[PDB]
């Protein structure tokens, strides 16, 4: 149950039923610029995994610039509902 499996509801689905199975877990990107703010929901597969020992994807050192509060997580659906504002 879940873990391994990862619903993870993403921007791009559309008709994958607005969410898509992953191997690895969940990862929105949050990277709210002055260009806009870039909120993206994905399914991160487990060869999305960067590095594959633990996507630093999701701890970039965000210092002040960019606001990238990047989701990472191994509960289903929990993409978009993750760590509230973790750089």
């Amino acid at each position: 149950g879940s873990a391994t499996a990862l619903q993870c509801f993403c921007h791009l689905c559309t008709k994958d039923n607005f969410t898509c199975v992953t191997d690895g877990l969940c990862f929105v990107s949050v990277t709210e610029t002055t260009d806009k703010v870039i909120h993206n929901s994905m399914c991160i597969a487990e060869i999305d995994l960067i590095p594959r020992d633990r996507p630093f994807v999701c701890a970039p050192s965000s210092k002040t610039g960019s606001v990238t509060t990047t989701y990472c997580c191994n509960q289903d659906h929990c993409n978009k509902i993750e760590l509230p504002t973790t750089v």
